[PDB]
Formats: C-alpha cells, sequence, structure tokens
C-alpha cells in the first residue's frame, strides 16, 4: 500500500478515477496523526 508525507489540500478527495489512478502524486493526504507506524 502506499502512503503520503507532508501536505495540506490540493484535490480535496476523489470521485471516480481518483480510485487509485496516479502515483505517489496525492497532496491532498491532509494526515498527521497516522497510526501505530512510523511517522
Amino acid at each position: 500500500g502506499a502512503m503520503g508525507s507532508v501536505d495540506s489540500a490540493d484535490a480535496g478527495g476523489g470521485s471516480g478515477w481518483l480510485t487509485g489512478w496516479l502515483p505517489t502524486w496525492c497532496p491532498t493526504s491532509t494526515s498527521h496523526l497516522k497510526e501505530a507506524e512510523e511517522k
């Protein structure tokens, strides 16, 4: 599985093609408090 790194927001989520039709390029991930794992 893939995972982001650091960003704020660009896309704002998905609806169709965003179901996995792009490379690691996904700044939409506004995460921060990832589960038990490497930060």
